[PDB]
């Protein structure tokens, strides 16, 4: 149906998924000559992201991307609307080309993005609903680069082993999901723009956190060779590589920043 | 018909030139994680590109470029076939954005690109016909910063003022096309790819050359803003600006270098 890599790759995406030709197309480069200071963008509130230990969450290789479940009473606090988490995943390249985050800075690739997907739940009963509407979704971007072992990512990396292939599901307990946030939250670039997978509908306001986290090279290997996008019993099996968009125009726009 | 904004634009290539949502897509991002030196790489010469001042060239507006025709006498020598030029046009960026190359070296764009398209004149009786055939065209990209200004780019660049709208000619007297390439042609990056533009074919030996050439920030205003897409009598007309495609997946391609 929608791949990042051959005949139904993202040049494609716009055939069955019109929104990815349309207007709002994330992402975008971050660079200097579009950035705007904004003293209107106050710091974010993480609610309820420490999650219960007591509670297990449904972690999913959907064959796009690992994708961990999000409880709806997790949200942010700080916008005009409260926006309810759904779900986190995240976007990496490959061993031979370790910059895969889909936002560049400066034409810079990090070695992989973290997106914490949340929903307009003031307007709309859930994700998908507010998926196509008006103020619809936010999400929190994290660019990750490599360094120091990471030990609350590897809360998510250290199951991958149960979710190799496309379908499998495993369990993960409640974790403080702000642990995967950088230093210095304050510090964001925002837009208004689209889903980078398909449908691409331009109803996600962006927050790009400016500080990426680290992660270790064999946390970054493990990342980018433990998954697959095809099932199991696939007789030509497909590695989970190289999983962002291109970097799209954004002309006669600005990126507000939180820091001057 | 296709554009580089908006509906029509290049994320939409694909829905009427399937070969844009294929592999081996040009144009790439130059970065040291794809570069592979290979010694093999000679220097290519350049064989009756001192056109004749006595003689003169068509350059057309064709709505997506201008474009100067070659004569076939023009060509490479070096390649495994003889080449010879058929068309040499640009891409440029936009008055407030001058950063329309369709190469990017380590994720930075420069202000334009020149490409000099040339078939394979041994297995093929011109252009059009050696377009979707194996081995069919060679380019020769120069990268262009902002810079000096540059008498010889300049030769073009004085008559845009004759070619303002689509489908308008004018006649360029002949100079050394071999002004237009920078320092040090021996260095070169080479890869395999396509049509920048539609019908996007993957039948391409590109040459970029390492080393860029200036021309003048007025030189650049005056590409920026002589040239419209549209006929001297559409009543809406649009301005030829950013007629430069995003870059591409690479889909585990290498760039070979022949510098070290
Ligand atoms: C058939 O496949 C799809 O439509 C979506 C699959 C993968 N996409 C997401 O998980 C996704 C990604 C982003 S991103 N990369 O811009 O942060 C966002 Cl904002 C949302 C979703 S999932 C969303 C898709 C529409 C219905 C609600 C759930
Ligand atoms: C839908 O097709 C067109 O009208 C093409 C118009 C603009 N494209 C070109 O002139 C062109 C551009 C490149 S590039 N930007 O990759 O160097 C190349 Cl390699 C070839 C052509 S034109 C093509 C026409 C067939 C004979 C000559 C080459
Ligand atoms: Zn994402
Ligand atoms: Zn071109």
């Amino acid at each position: 149906k929608w791949t990042y890599f051959g005949p139904d790759g993202e040049n494609s995406w716009s055939k069955k998924y019109p929104s990815c030709g349309g207007l709002l197309q994330s992402p975008i480069d971050l660079h200097s000559d579009i950035l705007q200071y904004d003293a209107s963008l106050t710091p974010l509130e993480f609610q309820g992201y420490n999650l219960s230990a007591n509670k297990q969450f449904l972690l999913t290789n959907n064959g796009h991307s690992v994708k961990l479940n999000l409880p709806s009473d997790m949200h942010i606090q700080g916008l005009q609307s409260r926006y309810s988490a759904t779900q986190l995943h995240l976007h990496w390249g490959n061993p031979n080309d370790p910059h895969g985050s889909e936002h560049t800075v400066s034409g810079q690739h990090f070695a992989a993005e973290l997106h914490i997907v949340h929903y307009n739940s003031d307007l709309y009963p859930d994700a998908s609903t507010a998926s196509n509407k008006s103020e619809g979704l936010a999400v929190l971007a994290v660019l990750i680069e490599m360094g120091s072992f990471n030990p609350s990512y590897d809360k998510i990396f250290s199951h991958l082993q149960h979710v190799k292939y496309k379908g499998q599901e495993a369990f993960v307990p409640g974790f403080n999901i702000e642990e995967l946030l950088p230093e210095r939250t304050a510090e964001y670039y925002r837009y208004r723009g689209s889903l980078t997978t398909p449908p691409c509908n331009p109803t996600v306001l962006w927050t790009v956190f400016r500080n990426p986290v680290q992660i270790s090279q064999e946390q970054l290997l493990a990342l980018e060779t433990a998954l697959y996008c095809t099932h199991m019993d696939d007789p030509s099996p497909r590695e989970m590589i190289n999983n962002f968009r291109q970097v799209q125009k954004f002309d006669e726009r600005l990126v507000y920043t939180s820091f001057s």
